[PDB]
């Protein structure tokens, strides 16, 4: 039952509240999923995403760990390398 673009949008927006706008946040989860479905995965084009919207956000103690938080969060999700481990990882952070 769980579908991989909302649930991403649904935790990304736990941990990290009102960061980017709906649009925004919208717009990153696409990316995120893009680059997790694509067949072979080169270097750590990931962070560099983040760090392209980290350009465009506040510092703040606050969101720095927001960030910190997702970073880890997408790190460990990348590592998972099929569908039911994935379900089951996702499944954990939808409690946040």
């Amino acid at each position: 039952a769980m579908e991989l673009e909302p649930t991403l949008f649904g935790i990304i927006e736990a941990l990290a509240p009102q960061l980017l706008s709906q649009s925004h946040l919208q717009t990153f989860v696409s990316d995120v999923v893009n680059l997790l479905r694509s067949s072979t995965k080169s270097a750590t084009q990931l962070g560099p995403l983040i760090d392209f919207y980290k350009l465009q956000s506040l510092d703040s103690p606050e969101t720095t760990i927001m960030w910190h938080k997702i970073e880890k969060f997408l790190d460990a999700l990348f590592g998972i390398q099929n569908t039911d481990d994935m379900v089951k990882y996702l499944s954990v952070f939808q409690s946040l």
